[PDB]
């Protein structure tokens, strides 16, 4: 169902025939410089593969922040244009529209062999199928309209191209308008669904899903989903005093308590037994009497429990050692979760340690998929991104899979 | 299961008196220059706050959100005009605070009129509401963790008892909807009947149980279609998706219809789910096409076997299927619809819809539970005006679908029991 996809390296003879690629270039930009050059130096071997394979011309839709489809200084592509150029030694063609008779009109007769940038795809509302207006308004898209749109962007091109994944799970125009006949993957998404089907449709056990974050509340899916698929599970991090006061009524001090989440626990409990589930809650804590770097701290365990105005904001040295036989014994781990504040130096020591296991885990030869932010966050704060086997560019549509959820992006590419 | 209802409310809520109430409401509502354009949102917290006021009740303060300000203060997003209509329609003073959290608002509250109303300003000015923002130069922003604790046990502060009258925002985990971390927490009258309703027709409706949906994509209904497969009777599939089914369950002649070539490929295993679970599906079976996506195009009929002729589309249900409707809905006890059966902003292609629509009037007259998931079902019944003749419409856009599509809805979880 997302592994048997149609994908660049495939596409027999696409010389001298015109290309869209959807790609993702919502990129940090301040004063009109881009702060940070990551994605888009992504698209670049896609790009070239279509360089070096012929192709007419190589036309390329993106979106920039949320515009809400109004036009909007503040999230132009053009910046993105400029950048192309030195990435690609060549001058890049940056046009003011997305569709039209006349951009047709100026992708024809444009260099042969050369890419094109068009504007920013949500400064139409016809996009995302809704805006808001000039007064702040939501607006809707006439269908006729949004039809007409579609229209439009697939007579640009020849052959289609998304390698943008982190928008696959929105039914957008782009990705489910461009109707031609062979739609396929670019090498970015390629490696999104390689490595997700790798995990979620046929893996290797055991499979291990390592779980973190705050709330529970809105991580329901998410764990109900995986107890189908999972061997076994880490929940840390901040949802672990939910899990505990409910199930083993720890004392748990000021610490985080979702009581939205507390609710369902036991529903998931029972799932997890009746899908023969490990389950690994934190044994011990690294407990402080405030929520900042520079205050007092100290540990007590599961059994002690935490004193009355302090919180748990990572997991103690116990449980730290806990996961050295759970991890390292996984043959593949999906892990998007910090096991507590990392952005806060002295609780960091628990993800830290959970990512030194993995890195390792992988050198052993274990498949392994960072989901989210945050767990991204401190994969590339610690320059670790090429020792997990993969890191997922975009949570929108990661999360989304990982939820259960089908991807229209991705049920819109051939086969 | 068993979650949704049963849940507490203001209704059947002793000790109010002399308690400052908190009430999570609902104005994200349309404006220009100040002057909001339709107060329909507003009005219908004033049950919520006369009761309170009727009970005692110290203070009255009131929290929301107005659009997407994405944690920034942002000018046309001041719920500022709405405390200047509150004030038109409860006939009293209503105290408007530039902030919403803190040490000073605290205090502003504390030294007013011993039973006023208080509107805090817009929430999700504030990055800790949503959890995430975006920075003055449009790059997105994420929340310090800290932060937000402070912020949602700031709003704890506030009050003595919590009222959440914000279904709608009921499906998103926000602090506003999860953080009020007080010993009472209760839904409002507007909150009350949506949870009514839709646990009446999701738990242990009078069957048969009748799903009407419709619209352009069948992508992005997979999960709702699929979920209500194993809680309903009967289903009506209509306008726009109706074609991809009939494209791949009877090789119709589709035209120029739409196409969803990303549902296509789950038509199958939907149909086999139908029938797995013994639910009847209806499709139209003869449509109106045109030979332009355009209102006054030329139309004519054709039936499902005829097909339709190169270059035309079809943007209605035809007669027969239209007549169709009648034993299906007026059959049923009751019934969920999320969806219009064609092309209803324009007349010509709004007899599927409109005719549906009487339909569905004449079996609640009869004595079923009628809801309108809406959005786009919602604005037809607006147009028409009839929104009076449905048990329920629902007052909700995103947490309607997401109850619909058998998710968990953090803000109802949160109430007390």
């Amino acid at each position: 169902h997302l592994g048997n996809k149609l994908s660049i390296s495939d596409l027999k003879d696409i010389k001298n025939k015109k290309v869209l690629v959807r790609v993702d270039f919502n990129v940090p930009i301040e004063n009109g410089i881009i702060k940070d050059t990551n994605r888009i130096t992504a698209t670049l071997p896609t790009i070239n593969h279509l360089k070096k394979e012929g192709a007419s011309k190589i036309i390329l839709i993106s979106h920039c922040g949320r515009p809400d489809g109004l036009r909007n200084e503040k999230y132009t592509l053009k910046p993105v244009a400029e950048t192309l150029k030195g990435l690609l030694g060549e001058e890049v063609l940056f046009l003011n529209d997305c569709v039209g008779k006349e951009v047709e009109d100026k992708i024809n007769a444009a260099k042969e062999n050369s890419v094109i940038l068009l504007e920013n795809l949500r400064f139409h509302i016809e996009e995302e199928g809704k805006g808001v207006d000039a007064n702040g308004n939501k607006v809707k898209a006439n269908k006729e309209d949004v039809e007409k749109f579609q229209n439009d962007l697939t007579k640009l091109a020849d052959v289609f191209i998304n390698d943008a994944f982190g928008t696959a799970h929105r039914a957008h125009s782009s990705m489910v308008g461009v109707k031609l006949n062979v739609k396929a993957s670019g090498f970015l998404m390629k490696k999104e669904l390689e490595y997700f089907s790798k995990a979620l449709e046929n893996p290797q056990r055991p499979l291990l899903a390592i779980l973190g974050g705050a709330k529970v509340s809105d991580k329901i899916q998410l764990i109900k989903n995986l107890l189908d698929k999972v061997d076994r599970m880490i929940i840390g991090g901040g949802m672990a005093y939910t899990f505990k006061k409910v199930l083993n009524n720890m004392k748990i001090g000021t610490s985080l308590f979702d009581e939205a989440g507390s609710k369902i626990v036991g529903e998931i409990m029972e799932k997890a037994k009746a899908k023969n589930v490990q389950i690994f809650l934190p044994v011990d804590f690294k407990i402080a009497d405030n929520f900042d770097n520079n205050a007092n701290t100290k540990f007590v365990t599961d059994e002690e429990g935490i004193p009355d105005n302090w919180m748990g904001l990572d997991a103690g040295p116990k449980s730290i050692e806990n996961y050295k036989d759970v991890i390292l014994t996984s043959k593949t781990v999906i892990w998007n979760g910090p096991q507590g504040v990392f952005e806060m130096p002295n609780f960091a020591k628990g993800s830290i340690e959970c990512l030194n296991l993995v890195v390792e885990v992988t050198k052993k030869g274990a498949i392994t998929i960072v989901g989210g932010g945050d767990t991204a966050s401190l994969v590339e704060q610690q320059n670790k991104k090429n020792e997990i086997s993969h890191v997922s560019t975009g949570g929108g549509a990661s999360l989304e899979l990982l939820e259960g959820k089908e991807l229209p992006g991705v049920l819109a590419l051939s086969n």
